[PDB]
């Protein structure tokens, strides 16, 4: 048994609901035909968004997009998105299709119709400071400017309002090949010129270190923390070498333990990267933005690589949920973070396919842990069984908060494959006696996946392998299962 | 220096006359006829690094864009093929005064922006040393090698004094 | 009333019991009466040592004991200090005389007389590379060699065991006025040369900062942390400006509250030092030593300055029992600490004249506190009143620890000398039910002192005015005190 105490009444911070947030470039099928299929396409569809993916994000409660973030940012020139539909750019690559028709008009109506926040990356490695200031400007500025104005022709009357503004992306690699030195005064520069204009508050977002560059963040807090309301970091977890990641389906038991250890060393590069901030700030006023996470294999056969298109198994499940209670336990300095990427493109929650769609294992750990959202981390502590052909892992991974309306949420996986997972659960703190319902998530193969003929092979089912008696609650946790148990005073 | 050449900007100074009727079309046509490679140098000091990602892509992309179909309209239908491309030159001096500290972060940053479309493949040569400015080719090299296919060198013989 | 949950089964740490340690130099009385009288002096002594102080050191369970210390380490020539005490060297200064005849053998029989383990300082500011690799075989080598011959000769057949070595002192000051980059070198060199000969296991230290200089934290880190085993830390409470810091008795009400907040910086200094410490040594294999700390007041009137003799109030007791809670909550870094210094000197536990003594409020709450001497540290959290003219000070600083007995001691400061204060403590975590007794050490006036005359004005006396209703202690604390409460399972 693993052991677990829960002290229901110690709150240890706010789990920002933007910790739940997603990313998607233009990239493969993740903007077209993902989301964009156009207002005229026999695909039923909001203003040209279909609406089945609208209405599961919904459903999801979707907290924060980031686009056009990844590589595509900082090629990104966004005047080339604006205006009418025929004018827009376009370029056809035949080894590809980019038209423009999605472009911030389309972007900022998307958020508005999700209910999400806009997080969009200017331009910095081949953009200007006027560019990107000018950017802002079109979307924030409540007055008279050829800038402004060119918006309200373009259809948009009043400002919109964005907080979270990427100031480039990827400007080691991707982004302009830049040392952080390199990089820290352009983000000076550039961050300079992106106003407050009407009510607006821009949150500048520097863009942080790949994995286990360390030296990125010093740089960059040492250099530019008086200019940044937060600094991002990316990690992907790569089961194999980047020449051979390793597939998505039919994988080996060592690729499972290995893809769960490589995910959960996020972990570690959040603590340093976390302790280097808190040198330069202290108080923490800097967020942690991890605003690039999640799994990358090879393509499935026969699909263009550079579209980056892969399924999604129970793995994928216990990757994402592992990962948020990581986030969660950092909830004092992270304060968001974006899977790669929304649809068809790496960690997806949604695959499409012409007018199909599935929900991935994926999107269902986001659709149950969204209880979590904005909620109050309990302090918990635990004691937990090994696992893994070395007892490198651990069994259970489990976290609890408090909703706005008192209830609390307890999620649990089991990383374990193999066999179910028993946790009692001690919790302190509580006035009446509490009931419980439960949700999990699970698969009878360590692949088990979702495909558009058989869209719900693995799909949350009610949860009732627990016993309650006042205190301590038991429960036997299913193989390869994430977990969400409800408790209600009374 | 590329459209209709009749419309293309010219210079005139009584103190000399540029009127670019010789830009990037004459220029790869005058390598075809020699059958010589082009070595062509982008523009660094006054320049963008957009600028630069344009004129590879005018010059050699197959495809549907705004660049590779301005090439089409001013005559050629296929893109070319160019393998030298130098990113600056004489940084240290009339292109841009530059550290060889800062023209190594502006080279790897223009660097990254010239693709290779088709079957085009780029040789990305670096601005190196004016003469024994060794301090120029370790800076260069420690920084920027990673980046780069070939690193330049000038030395002129002149008898006298300058 | 201030509330505090103790959750008696969550162990945090161990409060290592060299957290309460002392130090001497050779300044003042501290060395010459306060503790070394020569063995035919008419005060009662052991070899030398005055019995007095040895049996009141001994009852408070000094755990480490720091000489030569202080800027005196990089002054002494420890050759000065060994053969036939008649015929040592000799410096005497009439604007102060040192005789040397408490050298090496008077301090290492001086630690074994009271079980403490001896801490050395060697000199690197005035002294040479074979001068401290010397001394370390003199005083550790079982072969033969000149040194280890020598110490036979001196009365010392077997050699003693050390494991505090520090590498030079205050090098940064009075040390050789130092640039880290350049201690760091001199340290990397030292160290080399100091052996571990026969079963002995040296602990090398080198010198740290002085109050906020967090550059040396981070150079000294980052090019020594894999020669050392211990990075030191000096911080002193100074009232006022250095030219007129404020008298140990007759202060005002503001003096009392600048004395406490002064006090509490502390906890930042410690924060910080520890965080960069993380940066370079994420796992905590480096002990961070405070090995300089207390209360620096303008001398007694008409006294010598350069003595450094000062009294020893409540006040004192109030900083000495706050700053131990501060080491208690770093108890995973911080894991020696010492006291400045232990007798005549500053903030020190005994003042003598000639044949008398008194222990101080100082003496008593380290007296007290020994129960938390490799003590388990237990999970508590607490919601505290506020006091100070602008609610600036935290009214009550508590802590709890699990004795090896497995009983649980409560240490609870008042820092109000205005009134007592009310405090609920529950208790979580327990199996059986619990009794209690309690002790508690306060005064009436804010200066309340020790004199040679009246040496008992201040000291410990029976807590009784609390309850304990089964599973809350309830507890009236009073006015400017220090209490411990015992529990006792059954």
């Amino acid at each position: 048994a693993s052991r677990v105490v829960v002290n229901a009444d110690r709150v240890k911070g706010t789990i920002n609901r933007n910790i739940y947030g997603h990313f998607s470039e233009h990239l493969g099928r993740c903007i077209y035909e993902g989301l964009w299929v156009g207002e005229d396409s026999p695909i039923p569809n909001t203003n040209g968004i279909r609406n089945d993916v609208l209405e599961a994000l919904k459903q999801m409660k979707i907290p924060v997009l980031h686009w056009p973030g990844g590589c595509f940012a900082d090629e990104y020139h966004w005047k080339d998105g604006v205006g009418p539909r025929e004018k827009r750019k376009r370029m056809v690559n035949t080894h590809v299709i980019e038209n423009n028709h999605f472009g911030t008009h389309e972007f900022m109506m998307l958020c508005e119709l999700l209910g999400c926040e806009p997080y969009i990356s200017g331009n910095v490695g081949s953009g200007t400071v006027q560019e990107m200031s000018e950017w802002v400007e079109y979307i924030t500025f409540d007055g008279e400017s050829p800038m402004a104005n060119w918006r309200r022709e373009n259809g948009r009357e009043k400002p919109w309002r964005i907080k979270y503004w990427g100031v480039g992306n990827e400007n080691w690699g991707c982004g302009g090949n830049m040392r952080a030195e390199y990089y820290a005064d352009l983000y000076r520069q550039f961050q300079t010129y992106l106003r407050n204009y009407g009510d607006n508050k821009l949150h500048k977002i520097a863009c942080g270190a790949n994995t286990a560059d360390y030296h990125w963040t010093e740089v960059l807090m040492k250099q530019a923390a008086p200019f940044m309301h937060g600094l991002s970091l990316h990690y992907y977890t790569v089961p194999g070498p980047w020449e051979k990641k390793g597939p998505a389906t039919g994988f080996t038991t060592d690729e499972w333990w290995v893809t769960l250890k490589k995910a959960l060393f996020m972990d570690e590069l959040v603590t340093k990267h976390s302790a280097i901030m808190d040198v330069y700030d202290p108080d923490k006023r800097i967020d942690l933005i991890v605003d690039e996470w999640g799994t990358w294999y090879d393509v499935e056969p026969g699909t263009n690589p550079g579209f980056l298109y892969q399924q999604n198994s129970i793995r994928d499940a216990l990757v994402a949920g592992a990962t948020l209670h990581i986030f969660h336990r950092h909830c004092d300095r992270v304060r968001m973070a974006n899977i790669a990427q929304l649809v068809n493109v790496m960690q997806s929650v949604i695959l499409t396919e012409g007018e199909r769609m599935l929900l991935t294992p994926t999107y269902h750990v986001f659709n149950m842990f969204k209880v979590h959202q904005d909620a109050e981390l309990l302090d918990t502590w635990e004691s937990v069984e090994r696992t893994g052909p070395e007892g490198e892992l651990p069994k259970v991974s489990v976290s609890a908060s408090r909703a706005a309306d008192g209830k609390i949420h307890i999620s649990l996986c089991n990383l374990d494959f193999e066999t179910g997972a028993s946790v009692d659960i001690e919790l302190r703190g509580l006035n009446g006696g509490v009931s419980a319902t439960g949700t999990t998530l699970t698969s009878g193969r360590i692949d088990g996946h979702n495909t558009f003929d058989e869209p719900e092979r693995v799909k949350p089912a009610p949860f009732r392998d627990f016993k309650l008696e006042g205190g301590h609650l038991n429960a036997s946790l299913p193989p390869m299962s994430v977990t969400v148990l409800e408790l209600t005073a009374g």
